């Protein structure tokens, strides 16, 4: 008679069959023991209308060496799996019971009798399609009753669950994995995201790799079919594998609504990564190329590559890229790509690329940082440029100030301090007073929220220009595992949209209210 | 400057799109430079008839850190995609020429401008889908021409090529992998082919796993359809997941062609490696099960699964089970299945179980050797039982000699010295003199041929009852990297079956004249 239960703070995908609500751990039960009933209660202002189905599982034992405190045995739903991301498991996982009318209190029932220790069970929540992203459950397992005797109820599960939506998930149009995302709002309110369709695997350039593009109209309810904003297919005749194109950046050039997108082209290079195989010089032979394509109907069609490497690079570089995720239009309308290069002895810096004259020429001055890779910008006050690096140093996000287009560079009070980090990419973006609901000038940051691993994906406001970041200011969203990128973009004056990899699809969007982040 | 060609040792398999039988390094190209024609020749004694097809592929180029000695920068044919295991991945091969009548000299063009420095190109053959598995290519790259300059050859490509059939590719009937080989030869001609079938993954139990059977009536040029041998499904209500059953050992009762399948039944376990967390008792609840299923319709269907643990299993043992591949009848009609387990203080044995009522009842008596494991079991002479032992010391393997059924053993001379290893499972038969072309006792062994990773699947034959393995008494048929298992049968007087997890196939089967073997 104890029972543990989890409540995860992982997204309900709207778009799934299965998500995990509570995960059960029996630990210490009698060989025939049977979890007659277990009741679950929704709070009163729960919209239990969108709630298509509840279902309770049976998931065996655990491993005699793999200790008591685990939630689970293993993945129940997949995120990896090409063949089923969107339910349980059926070899993992035996329903039990299932309710498809969802009161307030909702009881499942099993019969099966348990094996002596840790016997798991768990709940899953099956969403309608047209669920609003906005809404949110607050669930709690109020009973368990084993062998017609009520049984005592311990574990966090107090959390307040959100909804999300899986835009790709691995082996969607007969793709690997998706990676490496970006995401802007359009002046029409469209929001766009990019990433990488790693065809083979998971594995960064050099690969068959292509930039992909999601649409939505409709704030992210809705993602219109993929589409390819740019590919090298056979290019002079070389494999699909040796003319890969990746680590996608995309901006709105907000005076015109022309959306750029720039990404890395490798061409040649056999099965290796970019990373260690990017050689000095200047031609697609030698070195990788900086590649953009534009889109002057709001992201429904993309120009044809052009190559801008002559304009930017310097030939002892090993390697000149983006930072992946997106640019930004300044106040005076200057178009900024924050970027990163592999000098001659191959030592990494990050920096910013930017255009005056609406992306017709770019320019890069100086680097920020020594020892610094992906990094975003935002403008944090009018003609200052913040820029947040990945750092190869560890535990926490290097800020630097520009306010000459990165010819010069200070150190921010919050470098290597205020932003916790385990060297993975993050999203920074600044909110104008005037176009948010708070009427405050905001930064925005996404990052896994650690120093080990990546996890614990978590939203962060600044009110101060990014010198301070107020625990109280802070949303969890996935505290599970996954590939960490993320990317932020206003989708109106109320919410924040986040496209990012996580523990429930490599391409998950969510909505977050501002009001939740401030106060 | 040089041209190297490669002809690798590995199967060309009839039921694939393409097999590799020459891959070329062009290592010192100037850019533009263009392989306009390349002739193969094959051997006047070979049949070309049942060559249906002959491609040229280009791979493109190689990473600048990966040297100059390599003959791909990728694996060209894939022997894990579940998507494609049968043609080459079009993302890494661009075909250039094909020829589709086959004559002793052979022309193969391109139009492609090479890179600067390293060019790889590669032909692939195509056979028909019932060429003779006996069938054997002798061929050569004898002319290399670039700018209408022939080119110098070099490189060892002398190797006389061999067929195999693909049993099992990965993906097939929806399984993600098959592993660990077993092969008899029933009464009635017919060999049977046993293994994993891991729906999942390719992880040993515990996992979902089922025993599979793979049925051919005329000497392995066709396979009946996969038959489920043994399976535990959803048992007490557990997921299938908790359910496997693996590491099958499969023999022919000669006396009624009766044949045997034993296997490892692990119940529970969460969804973590038996070999660590099956744990000392009796119960499938406890500890792995060993279960037996048989065939008296020559292995069309099969018997529920018997549970032998009872009969064989010291409590204190924290894991008992067959070892893989197969056992025997002796000449006096006792039947004998290698067995392996782990005592109470985690250290392995192996040793031997038979019964000597047609599989009624079974007996262990003694282990051969400390800290072994996987092992298989011939009748050299009368009586006298050969165990040849996985060993954990590494180097080499295990060979002990028993003539009471494993109350007492002997090393033999041959022990930890005349047959190499990586500690790897191998396969040993006996062949009376009277049942084979050469007229006298034969030994057969096969295992990858290195103390080093898992390749150079070699057949080695021994004239003096396991003394002696003469270095020309052996044939390579796999060079490339596998997973090593292997499994050996006689098909008739005339020829050697091997059933092996090859560089081509998770489930490979050639068949070799005893005629190469000897002399
Ligand atoms: C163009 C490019 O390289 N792409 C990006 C890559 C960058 O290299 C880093 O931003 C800069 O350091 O980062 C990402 O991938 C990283 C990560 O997986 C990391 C830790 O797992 O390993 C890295 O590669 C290692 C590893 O050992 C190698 O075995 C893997 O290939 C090598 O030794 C050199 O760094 C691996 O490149 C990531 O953070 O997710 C994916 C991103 O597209
Ligand atoms: C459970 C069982 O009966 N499975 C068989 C397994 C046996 O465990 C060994 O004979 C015992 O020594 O052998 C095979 O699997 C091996 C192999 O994959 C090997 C690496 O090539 O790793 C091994 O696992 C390691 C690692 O630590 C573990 O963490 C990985 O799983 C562990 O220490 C056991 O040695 C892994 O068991 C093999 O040789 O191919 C496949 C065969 O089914």
């Amino acid at each position: 008679d104890s029972v543990y239960v989890q409540n995860p703070q992982i997204p309900i995908l709207v778009d799934r069959t299965d998500n995990v609500l509570f995960r059960i751990r029996i630990p210490d039960a009698t060989k025939g023991d049977v979890l007659n009933r277990l009741t679950i209660r929704f709070g009163n202002e729960d919209k239990l209308s969108e709630v298509k189905a509840v279902r309770l599982f049976y998931a065996g034992t655990e491993a005699a060496t793999k200790g008591r405190s685990r939630f689970a045995p293993v993945t129940y739903v997949s995120s990896h799996n090409i063949r089923n991301t969107r339910s349980a498991n059926p070899s993992y996982s035996i329903r039990q019971d299932e309710v498809t009318t969802v009161a307030n209190t909702l009881t499942l029932k099993t019969r099966q009798p348990m094996v002596k220790g840790i016997n798991y069970f768990w709940v899953s929540v099956e969403m309608d399609r047209n669920t609003s992203l906005l809404s949110k459950l607050t669930s709690t397992v109020t009973e368990v009753v084993i062998n017609d005797k009520p049984a005592v109820i311990a574990g966090e599960q107090a959390a307040v669950r959100r909804m999300g939506i899986g835009v790709r998930h691995a082996g969607d149009d007969g793709s690997a994995s998706f990676r490496i995302p970006g995401l802007v709002t359009t002046n029409k309110g469209t929001l766009l995201g990019v990433y990488d369709v790693r065809y083979n695997n998971s594995v960064a350039l050099q690969e068959h790799i292509d930039v992909g593009l999601s649409r939505s109209t409709d704030k992210g309810q809705t993602w219109e079919p993929m589409r390819i904003a740019m590919s090298f297919g056979e290019t002079d005749g070389l494999p699909s594998g040796q003319n890969g194109v990746g680590d996608p950046s995309i901006l709105v050039d907000e005076r015109t609504n022309t959306v750029w997108v720039v990404a890395a082209w490798t061409h040649g290079m056999g099965n290796a990564r970019a990373w260690t195989n990017s050689m000095p010089g200047m031609t697609p032979d030698e070195t990788a190329q900086l590649m953009m394509v534009k889109s002057t109907d709001d992201g429904r069609t993309w120009s044809e590559s052009t190559n801008i490497t002559s304009q930017v690079k310097d030939p002892s570089w090993c390697f000149l890229l983006q930072g992946p995720g997106r640019g930004i239009t300044m106040r005076d309308g200057t178009l900024v790509f924050p970027i990163q290069f592999i000098d001659s002895l191959r030592v990494p810096h990050a920096g910013i690329m930017y255009s005056k004259d609406r992306g017709e020429t770019w320019h890069i001055h100086q680097p920020a940082r020594t020892n610094t890779t992906e990094a975003q910008v935002a403008e944090v006050e009018p003609g200052v440029l913040m820029l947040n690096m990945r750092d190869n140093r560890g535990g926490s996000r290097a800020v630097s100030i520009t306010r000459d287009l990165g010819k010069s560079w200070t150190e921010h009070s919050s470098n290597r301090s205020a932003l916790p980090e385990s060297i993975c990419m993050a999203s920074l973006i600044s909110v104008k007073a005037k176009d948010n609901i708070i009427g405050k000038d905001l930064l925005l940051f996404s990052n896994p929220n650690t120093t080990e691993g990546r996890h614990h994906i978590t939203i962060k406001a600044s009110l101060d220009g990014g010198v301070t970041w107020l625990p109280a200011h802070q949303v969890l969203l996935d505290e599970e595992d996954g590939w960490g990128y993320s990317c932020l973009s206003m989708i109106d004056r109320e919410t924040v949209g986040i496209f990012y990899e996580s523990s429930v699809a490599h391409m998950t969007f969510q909505a977050v209210k501002i009001k939740d982040l401030i106060r």
